[PDB]
């Protein structure tokens, strides 16, 4: 029924451009990757050049478009965000952009899980002055990548996010890093991506085409145009080729 299933319903349904397609993993698209880090595990693999194709779009397909930073976000859990945005993430550092990914999901975190890295100290912690920011990102064994990871679950992330901790962060963040990419929770439940994307002023969409009603995606969509910020287009994910 009401599906945003592909390019043309992204363009005729969102009036938005497609920055990529994420075919749903299998043996051949991944070959055989152990995880879904695709684009370090595998990075010869079909799916890995989609990510690379993403990245030089983002970088490249605007003539002195000049994008620091992005946030990661969907309408609804489940999309592919935080999966979009480590592969993309790697991707990156890859082609030699000093790079930091922000798990700015701190309701449901998974960056921690997707690296393989611990989750004691990071965000949450950072911002409430319980751990310095030298002991709080961790330099992964991919090299020009940094994550920044969620820490322990605070009890109200809006007010993290809107403290001058956040603010004073995120400038510090610009300045050591050639790119940053804020992974986010779901638009249509809570407000962290639309606070986040008043920050990185671009925002990448990401959209189950599996598993979407085009309603709850227009409206995500607009809601996040109303910040102010920029929607440079969607990734779908999951298609089915
Ligand atoms: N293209 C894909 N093919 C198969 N599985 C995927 C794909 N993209 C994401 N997944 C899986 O779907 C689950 C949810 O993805 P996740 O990135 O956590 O979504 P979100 O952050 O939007 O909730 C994860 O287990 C992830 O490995
Ligand atoms: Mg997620």
């Amino acid at each position: 029924d009401k599906r945003i299933k592909d390019e043309e319903d992204v363009e005729k349904e969102l009036g938005l451009p497609v920055l990529g397609s994420i075919q749903k993993f299998n043996m051949t698209n991944t070959r055989r990757s152990t995880s879904s880090l695709i684009v370090h595990e595998q990075p010869k693999s079909p799916i890995s050049e989609k990510f690379r194709g993403i990245r030089s779009n983002i970088m490249f397909a605007n003539p002195d478009s000049a994008v620091q930073s992005i946030v990661i976000t969907s309408e609804a859990p489940g999309a592919g965000k935080s999966t979009i945005a480590a592969n993309l993430a790697v991707a990156y550092a890859q082609a030699g952009y000093k790079t930091l990914i922000v798990d700015g999901d701190m309701r449901k975190p998974t960056q921690h899980y997707i690296f393989n890295l611990p989750n004691n100290e990071g965000l949450s912690s950072l911002l409430l002055n319980w751990s310095t920011y030298q002991d709080s990102i961790i330099s992964t064994e991919i090299e020009d990548l940094d994550v920044l990871t969620s820490g322990p679950i605070p009890p109200n992330p809006s007010e993290l996010i809107t403290s001058r901790a956040f603010a004073n962060l995120y400038d510090t963040l610009l300045m050591n890093y050639n790119f940053v990419i804020i992974d986010t929770p779901p638009v249509n439940t809570v407000t962290d991506a639309q606070l986040f994307s008043k920050f990185t002023g671009n925002v990448v969409y990401v959209v189950n085409s599996e598993n979407n009603n085009k309603d709850e995606v227009k409206k995500g969509k607009e809601l996040i145009e109303a910040t102010g910020a920029k929607l440079l287009g969607v990734v779908l994910n999951r298609m089915p080729k």
